[PDB]
């Protein structure tokens, strides 16, 4: 499967990624989700390492997004990225790497179409 | 490797591809190479299946590509696509799927980068 094969490359890259570079991913995907939801109180779910980073570096996050209050939620089985929901649990944006790769599957197929047909 | 992985998906697509669809790939990649070389006479190398199709459908090739003169060359071990050479062998365009995938590697990495960093 093409999704799983490209996620293997994401896995390889995470193998040597620094905490600081990974946190740039966390911040970017947090901001995207938080901005689309456009609410002042959200809950964030991710793997244990990621939630720990968000907790440790909350002030860095609030400087690039001052309106939001984050509460950590339950830890999940993800390679990385974040799931962000409203405090009440009504709306949820899945910004895990797994979900994001699925959503960008069309870009991979477009490249393959380029290879085959120009 | 990322190139080998995406080529596995190309291989899977070729497992069921009709002759007519594959020949659309052949024509497109021949057209591109012949345009860049800007020569009247060329030599084409590919797997036996592809060279066979070019030989049997030469009239269709000329209808779309114009007044080209193609000579079949030796077979090469490729998944598909074409290698196109000037008659004297001086200049060679590698339009095999293997070579093309390497050349479009950047587009795959851009999709991966988007998954990670937005």
């Amino acid at each position: 499967e093409i999704i799983s094969s490209v996620l293997e490359e994401v896995k390889r890259r995470l193998e040597t990624m620094s905490e600081d570079e990974y946190f740039e991913s966390v911040k970017a995907l947090l901001k995207e989700a938080i901005k689309e939801l456009n609410e002042k109180k959200v809950r964030v779910m991710s793997n244990e390492k990621t939630l720990g980073l968000i907790a440790s570096r909350i002030e860095e996050i609030k400087s690039e997004l001052g309106d939001v209050s984050i509460e950590l939620g339950e830890t999940v089985d993800t390679m990385g990225g974040v799931i962000v929901e409203t405090e009440d649990g009504r709306i949820r944006i899945d910004n895990t790497f797994e979900a994001r790769m699925e959503r960008f599957e069309g870009e991979i197929r477009s490249t393959i179409a380029k290879v085959l047909f120009g």
